[PDB]
RNA sequence: GGAGGUAGUAGGUUGUAUAGUAGU
RNA sequence: ACUACUAUACAACCUAC
């Protein structure tokens, strides 16, 4: 219930001072202080059913997938509080060790493993004190209703006193209705068809690799040929065999490789902010030809949040646990469910937002734009106190 | 590295529901 | 009413991307 740095919020600290001697996750949006939340419980964790006693200890980990968010929270989030921290990725007996007590609150990727009173999953709903991390209605709650049963979850933490800080933090994204009438050029469409078509045909799992990155490659660049005809396309081709042939030396990928580049580039020579897309090579060339006509990973992210980067490209593994600085929209190409997923992420001073694309319209309203019914649903869990909580763990448990 | 998980699509099988046709 | 075939929808399993 402590401040790291900034104060806590009004909404932060609310949904904290419960889980003090309590178990349960917590869900907070991006730019409320959610890591900022989670050292504040964490303050109070350590000092509670670790200290006075110096024997008995908890040491918080973390468990997550990207090994980039390990040192993110151990430093930022972990290291500000008074208590220790410690980062550990790919011996882990001498940090969780409890007579040492070095390094308390640690932070990992694949996660006695009992003596650690303080236990913490960060994304957990994908799947001692344990605190879960979170960002049809009968299928909605049972699946919620089960990973809480299991992940030794009772209290779920979220927005009852003060519901304005919640929106005042995160500004809600606008939503933007952008349908381009631009997919597949019909003038010249088996000039650009003939170099997939050679190249599928030209065909284990090296080969299988090569042919469906060069074919995703095609079909984004031909949807990117409309919008700019010689921009994107002879970006994209360039690209994708420059890293094939570079990647490993073989007779046999050779001459793949340079007839590849030499028929896209004869066919196709006639003419801050966040963004998501399945191929690289199409943001790449979009901020590439806006710039110019009027080892690499810390390079790259110590001229990205800083605000040297006006443009961003993430993945569908990079779209959680990222951090933006004066991020000005999110864009989306081709990648309520991916929206709170994107956005989740991290959080934006403007709240226009636009998308990169009839279609959509009145369809994507009806699919998206599902927070409606899953308020009812999410506040449902979180409203339930421990006596439900304890007889559907108690009698599941024997599964 | 390795690997699992998640999500979408396609195919096959099984179960249920509805509609149509045929037989008793 | 029952059986068979076909089509659609849902659920489960397997395989592929």
């Amino acid at each position: 219930m402590e401040d790291v740095e900034i104060k806590p919020r009004g909404y932060q600290l609310r949904l904290v001072d419960h889980l003090t001697k309590s178990n349960g996750i917590v869900y907070l949006p991006t730019g409320s202080g959610k890591t900022f939340v989670a050292i504040l419980v964490l303050k109070r964790f350590s000092q509670d059913f670790d200290k006075p006693i110096e024997s008995g200890g908890k040491r918080a980990l973390f468990m997550c997938n990207t090994v980039e968010l390990a040192r993110q929270q151990a430093m930022a989030v972990r290291r500000c509080t008074n208590f220790k921290v410690g980062f550990y990725v790919g011996w882990t007996r001498g940090m969780w060790s409890d007579e040492i007590k070095k390094n308390q609150v640690l932070v990992g990727t694949a996660q006695a493993l009992s003596s650690l009173s303080v236990v913490i999953i960060d994304e957990c709903h994908h799947g001692p004190r344990v605190v879960g991390l979170t960002g049809t209605n009968v299928a909605t709650k049972l699946k919620e209703l089960e990973i809480t049963y299991r992940g030794n979850i009772i209290t779920v933490s979220d927005t009852k006193e003060m519901e304005n800080v919640m929106l005042y933090a995160t500004k809600p994204t606008e939503v933007m209705v952008s349908f381009p009438h631009q997919e597949q050029v019909l003038t010249v469409t088996r000039l650009i068809s003939a170099e997939i078509e050679k190249f599928y045909v030209s065909l284990i799992y090296a080969a299988s690799i090569a042919i469906i990155s060069l074919i995703v490659e095609f079909d984004i660049k031909r949807r990117q040929a409309e919008t700019l005809s010689v921009k994107l396309m002879h970006r994209t081709a360039l690209t994708l065999c420059e890293k094939i042939r570079h990647l490993l030396v073989q007779k046999l990928q050779d001459m793949t490789y340079d007839d590849d580049d030499d028929n896209v580039n004869t066919e196709e020579v006639i003419m801050c902010c966040l963004v998501f897309v399945e191929r690289r090579y199409t943001c790449k060339c979009i901020y590439g030809l806006l710039l110019n006509y009027i080892k690499w990973q810390k390079s790259a992210i110590q001229q990205f949040r800083d605000g040297n980067a006006n443009l961003m490209i993430c993945s569908s593994v990079l779209e959680e646990g990222i951090d933006v600085q004066a991020c000005n929209h999110v864009f989306i190409l081709d990648p309520f469910n991916m929206y709170v997923q994107s956005k989740g992420r991290a959080r934006t001073t403007e709240a226009k937002f636009v998308l990169f694309t009839k279609e959509r319209e009145k369809t994507i309203q009806q699919i998206y734009q599902y927070r409606k019914a899953h308020n009812d649903i999410a506040e449902y869990l979180k409203d339930r106190v421990l006596e439900k909580t304890e007889p559907e763990l108690y009698e599941i448990k024997g599964h």
